[PDB]
């Protein structure tokens, strides 16, 4: 009902912004990854003046009615070195930006520049460099609102809070009230007593595993019970606690979100990892004397984790050792789980890490990359996770002989995103996938409330919509509170 009318209306509601209305406001995010930088311009309406309401935040579409989009490549972290050519290179987005967004409003459109991966690995020194050139060089050829804390080198941390509020911005759980349909939780403020805890719409949690890190973000709505002093000293860095309304004495949309990411815990480090402990053990007493010594063809080491009679080999030092897989989806599980680096304290998950207490009878995630592919590229059964399903099917797919998967391959059986590399690691990352979320996160093996999924609401989650949401929280106050800060005049 309303969540197919939001279904419906974000699909057909794809008319060009009309840069000749004056009342629409621009925004834009400069996405400053590793692998390149992407630019986004955002759009969105003058505000209703309804306190509760956060703006109605867009992608801005152009006269061919596509998202406002560029990227470019190789990314700022390669200027490490070269700070001061730094501000040429991102001057074809700005100035695809300026086309867009009309000259008019500029001077009222902020511009935002958020740097992930690439630069948080450079020295401390020559993040501070490439920055300053932004700063000094921007403002004189643009007059967008750029000042020193527009441009900002984030952490993961925040990176995973962004990407929290922009699939929870889309789904509608910060329109509070018309929560008929949808589930509601209750909430307790940090720092307020249990009795004015309040009843808003459940958030949606996210889960996303990909080639090196795993990462999980939800959040947190009851009161936390730390066990030790020092616990709380780790959760502290685990958890942020923010507000996204104009009013910073309300708190309807104060949120506290636990945000983790786990390096090596992706579906390809994980076999990485497992093709290392291989190779290593092969000088191990019960290797050598047995027939999976693995240093020749015709012994080869028997991987469970592979499929059913494909040949394969691990290449390390100069030496090469041969595996052969067994297809065996259940004694893969077991083989993996010292991988997911465990510990015996309590409330921890992957790696000894601390994890906050899930209400898993009412709670809600989506699982992103890894969770997607393994669940429907070969399997073919994405969206509504169920366990007794996904092991069925992906037992069955780990049982097959690589000559018959190889044979379907080629006519076309699976997904047109599944390559050969996908047919091959299907089966560890499948069982990785599901011990990392069942043991390692301790998700109950009849868990109904996971969707996997590869876009929100056939849009691609943008972490960029959760940060010009949050920066550009205040401008309300414009609308509403114009009276709260009117200048006294004294009569000396
Ligand atoms: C998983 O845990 C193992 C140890 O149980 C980690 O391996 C150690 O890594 C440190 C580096 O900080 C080395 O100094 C040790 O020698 C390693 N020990 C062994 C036995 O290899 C491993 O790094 C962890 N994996 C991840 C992805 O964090």
């Amino acid at each position: 009902d309303k969540k197919f009318q939001r279904y419906l209306a974000r699909v057909t509601d794809i008319e060009a912004t009309d840069t000749n209305n004056p009342n629409v406001n621009y925004g834009i995010v400069v996405d400053c990854g590793s692998s390149g930088s992407r630019v986004f311009v955002y759009c969105w309406p003058r505000h209703n003046g309804n306190p509760h309401d956060l703006l109605d935040i867009r992608q801005m579409r152009d006269k061919n009615r596509k998202p406002v989009v560029m990227k470019i490549k190789p990314g700022i972290s390669e200027f490490a070195t070269s700070p001061e050519k730094v501000s040429d290179y991102i001057s074809p987005l700005l100035n695809f930006a300026a086309e867009h967004v009309p000259r008019a409003k500029h001077k009222e459109t902020p511009l935002y520049i958020l740097c992930t991966a690439g630069m948080r690995i450079l020295p401390e020194s020559q993040q501070k460099a490439i920055l300053e050139d932004l700063l000094t060089d921007i403002p004189v050829h643009f007059d967008f609102l750029f000042s020193d804390s527009h441009a900002e080198v984030i952490s993961g941390k925040q990176e995973g809070v962004y990407a929290w509020i922009g699939i929870n911005f889309v789904l509608g759980r910060f329109e509070h009230i018309e929560d008929d349909d949808e589930a509601v939780v209750e909430v307790n403020i940090p720092g307020s007593e249990s009795s004015e805890a309040i009843v808003r719409k459940r958030t949606a949690g996210i889960l996303d595993m990909g080639g090196v890190s795993t990462q999980i973000a939800y959040e947190v709505p009851k009161t936390v019970s730390f066990a030790s002093s020092q616990q709380e000293e780790v959760a502290k860095n685990l958890l942020a606690e923010f507000n996204l309304g104009c009013d910073v004495h309300q708190t309807e949309h104060v949120y506290r979100v636990y945000v983790a990411t786990f390096l090596g815990f992706g579906g390809n480090a994980a076999r990485q990892r497992y093709e290392d402990r291989i190779f290593a053990n092969t000088i191990q007493k019960n290797r050598l004397l047995g027939k999976q010594t693995g240093l020749t063809p015709d012994m080869p080491y028997l991987d469970p984790c592979l499929p059913l009679d494909i040949k394969d080999e691990i290449q390390q030092n100069g030496q090469t050792i041969y595996l052969r897989g067994t297809g065996d989806f259940d004694l893969c599980r077991e083989t993996i789980q010292p991988f997911m680096n465990k510990t015996n304290e309590t409330q921890t998950s992957l790696n000894g890490v601390y994890q906050p207490p899930i209400h898993f009878q009412n709670s809600e995630f989506y699982g992103f990359s890894e969770f997607y592919y393994c669940t429907e590229d070969v399997l073919r059964m994405g969206g509504d996770y169920n366990a007794a399903k996904f092991t069925k099917a992906a037992k069955d797919y780990c049982a097959t002989k690589w000559s018959i998967l190889r044979e379907r391959f080629d006519r076309g059986l699976y997904a047109s995103h599944a390559d050969l590399h996908r047919l091959k690691y299907q089966c560890f990352k499948s069982a990785w996938m599901f011990e990392v979320f069942h043991r390692g996160f301790s998700f109950p093996v009849n868990y109904k409330s996971l969707k996997t999924a590869l876009q929100v609401y056939d849009k691609e989650v943008q972490w960029t919509l959760g940060a010009i949401l949050y920066r550009t929280r205040f401008l309300p106050l414009r609308d509403i509170q114009q009276e709260a800060f009117r200048a006294s005049h004294t009569h000396w």
